[PDB]
RNA sequence: UGCGACAGUCGGUAGCA
RNA sequence: UGCGACAGUCGGUAGCA
């Protein structure tokens, strides 16, 4: 049940990196983060991943548990980001603004450790949103750990932050 | 407001409807969502292509949902069907893809699709050039049409200067360049 | 007719580079070199190319006219060199020694600008062969130009060098 | 001379014969050439695998040349056929590939093939490990069997220390290492 | 040599180290 | 900033620049 809980958006290209072997795009990490929200009684969750991650794992962009991506798409949870090769090289469309544009227009929250310095500048109205709605995380081997104070000690609880109606 | 500053728009429906509904299902709903996006943007010239054999009742091997959405768009001079027929029990298809390209090319418009049409880029060089710079990709979020704000790489144009023929709408850039 | 002419071995991985856009593996170059020998009345010609060149053209190892390779294999002229990915990375088997080992055991000549510094050292008996049997080349846009004095002015003519029985 | 210092040898004939003759043709000649190479090297343990349906006369859709070479190698306890049969007009194949692997594994030998057996590496991890370090590839020059002198990368062993069980045969290396 | 550490070309992650 | 020129990881061609 979505008892007053918020839409959720995840920067998968950030999570998978920060989960295992930092240099590796470990899809498992995406799984662990998701399963956490699921077990937390969430319904609306969306992940973003540039599409060229389906491309077979090279040594220059290593990736593990690749089959997890298509499996999450099947549940209308994972969403790929437009990618293609123009003149033999790659065009990406910069997924970063997809994560925000979605969350902004849905009045949700972002799961990522990237501060989006570039986009805070591109649109002041976005800056405010990024300032108040970015949820960071820390990975410990095989457990999703978000902070109990997503903003500073001056900020709100974890439940009053991921819920639109606080329980006061 | 003026629509003459806008570019013609062509949509690969057989790509949209697939990518909207559980991939293996031809969900016409998406086509409606994609179009309405352009409409709200002040659009007049919009054209969709769909191989005609989709009017056939939803079979178990080629499932389709909300089938009646098609006739409503043809009635609006927006959807256009592509020739199909049965020769000796098989289907003739005429490959809708090149209808999408030929038109957008001949109208100097843009194509909406996630298919790169690699096969057609090779057959005609001038087409390749056009597809490279005039293909608009998208991403569907359940019931939300999301095109990229940078249809080409960061070095390329805005979504509006690419989706509009007069690109001179005031630009704002930073950085000292070479 | 093979009127006393020698077996021919070509370092394709060297030719294709040196033909067009030095940084590009231009298969056309292989074609031009071959066609030259063909028009010269040659029968035994063999080219070597590590197999991973069939892999689609990346920006990091660009290659053009890729379909020319399989087309030359069909004529029992092109030969691929064993390649595979062990642990996600590439193993190559170092084609260089295939070109020599073949030419040595066939008493032919090598077409390449590489001096094989490493192999002259690995086997002295090979060094002698490399010294006397390496034919260099120079590419001018779309024409195969070998030297009329494959060795120094002190050395032999082009025909007496690519033919085992000299015409004296 | 001693052959006990040698490793068991297994050959994927359906890969060799193909790659020798015009790819689409099953040229048994190659198998002979490949084997004789090992023989001249002082070999005793050599074993080949071939799906049995190759004894069927050369059909136009599955061409084969020098078919009689097969029986001669079976007669020599070198070639071994792999189970095949026709169920209801179709063929049952039993997938010769895993016969090659299981044996070489169980004999602690090496495999001669250009197929990486990716599918089998996944089914059994211990096999993957073995295939990575025990697959010997080759290259055919018309009528010449050429295996690499470095079956693994330059960092790996010689062709002989990989093709022999006792690797200690005097080594000569240069370079100061870490 | 010694094949790297580097010289050109180029990709993934970093917003200054 | 400014995204590069660079910092880590890494590939193709070079035998010393
Ligand atoms: C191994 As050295 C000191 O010649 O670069
Ligand atoms: C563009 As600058 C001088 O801040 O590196
Ligand atoms: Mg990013
Ligand atoms: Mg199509
Ligand atoms: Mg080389
Ligand atoms: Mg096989």
């Amino acid at each position: 049940n979505s008892d007053n809980l918020r839409p959720v958006v995840i920067d998968g290209s950030n999570v998978a990196m920060s989960h295992g072997n930092k240099e590796e795009f470990s899809c498992r990490g995406i799984q662990l983060a998701v399963d956490w929200f699921l077990d937390k009684g969430h319904k609306d969750i969306t992940v973003f991943v540039p599409a060229w991650r389906k491309e077979q794992s090279r040594p220059d962009a290593p990736i593990t548990d690749q089959d997890i991506l298509r499996k999450l798409e099947k549940e209308k949870i994972l969403v790929f980001t437009p990618s293609r090769r123009v003149q033999g090289r790659r065009v990406v469309c910069y997924d970063d603004r997809f994560i925000v544009k979605l969350a902004f227009d849905s009045d949700g929250i972002i799961v990522s450790n990237d501060n989006y310095r570039d986009l805070q500048v591109e649109k002041p109205e976005w800056k405010k949103f990024i300032e108040e709605r970015l949820l960071m995380y820390s990975f410990v081997n095989d457990k999703f750990m978000p902070p109990d104070d997503p903003l500073g000690r001056h900020g709100p609880s974890l439940e009053n932050f991921l819920r639109k109606r606080p329980i006061v």
